[PDB]
RNA sequence: AAAUUGAAGAGUUUGAUCAUGGCUCAGAUUGAACGCUGGCGGCAGGCCUAACACAUGCAAGUCGAACGGUAACAGGAUUGC
């Protein structure tokens, strides 16, 4: 029903008196392609087990993002701990031009044409969180017409 | 009416993580050089170094409608007619 993508897999380790204990962590993003996207971070010891955990976490905890026929309403700046994310609406036919982590988020969310850039740290989990944060706070022209006392015509047509 | 439509990251410090941070690569480009190989055509480019030294040929001559003229031949009658 909804598209799901695996972004990154990493092998983490912890130290016990017996020795080193290893595990695999998988970051995935899911979305219906119609303005809903969620990210999940699974953590297990076997790679197939971890990716399933990530999908389960990503399947819930979704967010709703307004899309203007496959592009953003206005340019936005997503910021998380270390990663600075700048996204910008683009014309028809430009495609998804973004980093490896950012491209997966925008594809499953339904964004087709967009210009994006990542500044600072490019750690995949931080980048996707910033992209999620940068899209959830984006407001549609109806929303700004709701906060202010003017109708859609006055907001843009005027 | 148009004169435009525009932005990607990855590797590497750790037992593992985040950040900082340098290093390195994926691109475009050249008056190119070298290695291997090599069919045709169009188009352009071709001493970036010693403003180092130069054999030899050529690259600035025209004007008898300025003038005295006749040295070569071209003619007419030794003769510039
Ligand atoms: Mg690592
Ligand atoms: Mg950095
Ligand atoms: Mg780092
Ligand atoms: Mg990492
Ligand atoms: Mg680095
Ligand atoms: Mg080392
Ligand atoms: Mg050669
Ligand atoms: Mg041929
Ligand atoms: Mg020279
Ligand atoms: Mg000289
Ligand atoms: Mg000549
Ligand atoms: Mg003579």
């Amino acid at each position: 029903e909804l598209q799901e993508k695996l972004i990154a897999v990493n092998r983490v380790s912890k130290t016990v008196k017996g020795g080193r204990i290893f595990s695999f962590t998988a970051l995935t993003v899911v979305g219906d392609g119609n303005g809903r996207v969620g990210f999940g971070y699974g953590k297990a010891r076997e790679v197939p087990a971890a990716i399933q955990k990530a999908m389960e976490k990503a399947r819930r905890n979704m967010i709703n993002v307004a899309l203007n026929n496959g592009t953003l309403q206005h340019p936005v700046k997503g910021v998380h701990t270390g990663s600075r994310v700048f996204m910008q609406p683009a014309s028809e036919g430009t495609g998804i031009i973004a980093g490896g982590a950012m491209r997966a988020v925008l594809e499953v969310a339904g964004v087709h044409n967009v210009l994006a850039k990542a500044y600072g740290s490019t750690n995949p989990i931080n980048v996707v969180r910033a992209t999620i944060d940068g899209l959830e706070n984006m407001n549609s022209p109806e929303m700004v017409a709701a906060k202010r006392g003017k109708s859609v015509e006055e907001i843009l047509g005027k």
